[PDB]
């Protein structure tokens, strides 16, 4: 249950387990999902990470991990490199 850092992006650590498959290819889309699921969850509410898993077929899987107080706010999203419905998927 070790993490290794994919990236910090804006203060969100993105983190996969530590030998999960290569995921650098999924990057764009998972700043856009980050950046995107900002604007629904700022200051307090911001995640402190999310975990990147799967992507080796069409889907990734993000789990957004919020501090203890906004743990009502952890959500499981599922996102296709195909399509492009990430402003509504990631809020």
């Amino acid at each position: 249950s070790k993490f290794r850092l994919l990236e910090n992006v804006n203060g969100v650590e993105v983190l996969t387990p530590l030998n999960h498959p290569p995921l650098q290819a999924w990057m764009p889309s998972i700043r856009q999902c980050v950046n995107k699921y900002a604007e629904t969850h700022t200051g307090d509410s911001a995640p402190v990470k999310v975990i990147a898993t799967g992507g080796q077929g069409n889907q990734l899987i993000l789990n957004y991990i919020h501090t203890l107080p906004h743990s009502n706010e952890n959500v499981t999203l599922r996102i296709f490199s195909e399509q492009n419905d990430l402003g509504s998927i990631c809020k």
